[PDB]
Parts: structure tokens; C-alpha cells; sequence
């Protein structure tokens, strides 16, 4: 049944295994292994440290993110700015990637505000990360962390980071993370360097 | 229908208001070709071609050695032939290439194994293109390692795909051959990369 809430989405997806295709609407899309995510982390974790390693994987989901706020941008005109927003959180999770549970968020575009207070359940990458490198001494959703930042600055026209303030890779329960404009918190390639200050995590 | 798909889709759950999809007991991830075209050129620019490739190769013989270990535990009612076909399947359901059968020739216990296969419409060509223009050589490394990989594992024995045309190169579809190691003119997977790559500039 429904599941109402997340319909125009899927509606979006096709499923052509005979001919070795996958549409979300336009776009291409793979099905895949977390496995290639694990590999390419232990991977770089060696040949460049954490630090850089880090960097790499907010940058691809920023793009992920940036890419899917794109697609979605235009969809949902008879709702609020926040039952739009929601488009991210949704795809997230309907990509298997990570199960968003609204613990606050408010917005306003053009008030330029912004306030999500997000868990996170389920988290691949956290699993992924366990699977590799074990008990983590900080958050290792960077990947997630991305795509919250990618998604979101994209809908708000304007810079938008999180913190992942608690993590299943820490040993907490479930993931958690705040996200508010950049201005907010303490002191193009514009998406590089985005990237960079989600690297300032406290 | 997909008379012959439907078991392998009897394994592969999606739990969108979960965060989670499955194959069997694998989680998976459903992403755009263009960020696998983004995480390819960053790598190129990170690490080079050599590295790249490599990366891309040891992947794919990963998720083809998982996935051959799932539809292993399937199908023991059937011939090595339908059985293997499984494989081929995998990578249209996973949305990332288009096979189509020249020939096949195949028995577990006499360790022979021949496939020639045309590879329809692969994502990777695609985004490679994007990237990279045109290309020298063949573009399909993960869909390579996944060949690798899977019949890898289903024989008992390093069975090395060739990708003979590239629709990179700007053939009009990718074609692929695989023989056992042995008949190239072993089980380290990082080791087959390396005679995958070894072996594309040795002809
Ligand atoms: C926190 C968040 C924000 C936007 C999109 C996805 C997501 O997980
Ligand atoms: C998935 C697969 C397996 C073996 C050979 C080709 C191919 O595309
Ligand atoms: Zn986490
Ligand atoms: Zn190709």
C-alpha cells in the first residue's frame, strides 16, 4: 500500500533488466555493491591518509546530492517549501542508503533560514565503515554527510553544512546530525570549497 | 515475462522507507552513472590510469565473486549453461550492461570454459565518454572485473575476459571473450587485474 508520501518518486524510477537499463526519470542510474564503496575506502585510506580520504568521499556526495536536488527541483510546486525539501531526505532513502527520521527541520528560502535536526538510521556507511576499519574515535558518515550538504545548499540557493553529532561508527545507538547555514556556526569550485569546511567537524 | 529473471528479482527487496535494499543477504545502493563518471575521473586524477583501471577491475571481481556466491546457492536443479546465465542476468537487473550470447561453452569438471559475448548497453562506455572523449583502448573495466569475477568463481578456475570492441573506441557495441588463463597465447584477485591488464597490452 502506501507509502503515499514518497509516490512521485518511485513513479520516477524504471526497472529495463532486459535491456541492462535503469531510469530515474532522464537519468541513468546502478544498482551496485557496497562492497565498491568499501574497497575504494580502504583503497584511498592508504594511499592518501584519512584526512584526504575524507574530503574524497563528502565531494561525491556532494555531487550525488547537488545532482538529485537538480532533478527534483522542478517537482513538488503544490506543496511547502519543507514538504519539497523532504525530496532529499526521501531519495536517500529510497537509494538504500540511509533511513532519514525528522527529529526538527524548518526553513525559508527567501527569510534565507534554515534548522534540520536529523537521525540517522541504518546508515550503509556506517556498517561499511565498521567492516573496515572498526570502532571509529569520530562520525564516518562522509559520505552521507555529503549529499545533506550537496542536496540542501543546492534547495536553499545558498551554503548549507551539517554535523554528524552522533554515529552508529562511535558506538552510539543510530547516527544523528544538525544541519544550518554555514554563518551559523563558529569560524563553480565554490563546490570544492564547501567541501573543505565540512572538513572543520568541531 | 522475466520467466527466467523472476528468481534472482525473489532476492532483491526494496525497503524504500528504511534506508535499505537487498540481494539476499546484501545491502545495496541504487546511484547515478554519471557520479560512477565523477568518481572515475577523480581517481584518474588522483592516481592515474594504471591505478584507476586497476580499481575499477579489482570491483568489479569483487561484487561478480559476491553475486556468483548468492545465485550459487540458487539453481542446482538446472545445467552449468541456464545456471550460469545468472550471471549475465545480475548485470542487467543491476541496470549496468546488456548481454547478449554469441557463444558459450562450458563444463565445471573438465575445466573448459569459452564465452563470447556482445555487451548492449553499458553504462561505463557511457560514462567514459563524458569524461574521457574518445577512447584508445576499452573502456568497460568494471564490467570486465565483474566477468572476471563471476565466472571466476563458478568454475573453479581464473576464467580472463578480453573486451575485444569498445563502443569507446567507437565500435557499435562492446564484445567480450573469455577462456580459462591457460589459453591465453591465479586466484590472488589482485593478481587478475594485473593479467587483465598484462594481457590487453600483450595483443
Ligand atoms: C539529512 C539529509 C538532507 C538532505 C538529503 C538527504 C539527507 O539524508
Ligand atoms: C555478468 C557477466 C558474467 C559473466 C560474463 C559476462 C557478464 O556480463
Ligand atoms: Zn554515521
Ligand atoms: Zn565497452
Amino acid at each position: 500500500e502506501q507509502n503515499k508520501d514518497i509516490q512521485d518518486l518511485l513513479d520516477k524510477i524504471v526497472f529495463d533488466a532486459q535491456h541492462g537499463q535503469i531510469w530515474f526519470d532522464e537519468n541513468r542510474m546502478l544498482l551496485m555493491h557496497t562492497s565498491i564503496l568499501g574497497f575504494l575506502r580502504k583503497d584511498l585510506y592508504q594511499m592518501l591518509g584519512l584526512e584526504r580520504t575524507k574530503r574524497f568521499f563528502i565531494r561525491c556526495g556532494y555531487q550525488a546530492g547537488m545532482r538529485d536536488a537538480e532533478v527534483t527541483s522542478k517537482l513538488r510546486p503544490n506543496l511547502n517549501e519543507a514538504e519539497a525539501f523532504m525530496a532529499g531526505p526521501q531519495m536517500h532513502g529510497i537509494r538504500g542508503m540511509v533511513q532519514v527520521e525528522v527529529n526538527e527541520l524548518h526553513l525559508s528560502h527567501d527569510l534565507k533560514q534554515f534548522y534540520a535536526d536529523f537521525n540517522w538510521l541504518n546508515s550503509f556507511e556506517a556498517e561499511v565503515h565498521l567492516s573496515e576499519f572498526g570502532a571509529s574515535d569520530q562520525p564516518a558518515c562522509w559520505m552521507l554527510l555529503g549529499y545533506a550538504c550537496g542536496y540542501s545548499s543546492f534547495v536553499m540557493g545558498q551554503t548549507i553544512i551539517y554535523q554528524e553529532t552522533h554515529c552508529v561508527a562511535q558506538g552510539d545507538e543510530h547516527c544523528r546530525i544538525i544541519g544550518k547555514p554555514l554563518s551559523e556556526w563558529e569560524n563553480f569550485m565554490s563546490p570544492d570549497a564547501v567541501s573543505d569546511e565540512i572538513i572543520a567537524l568541531q
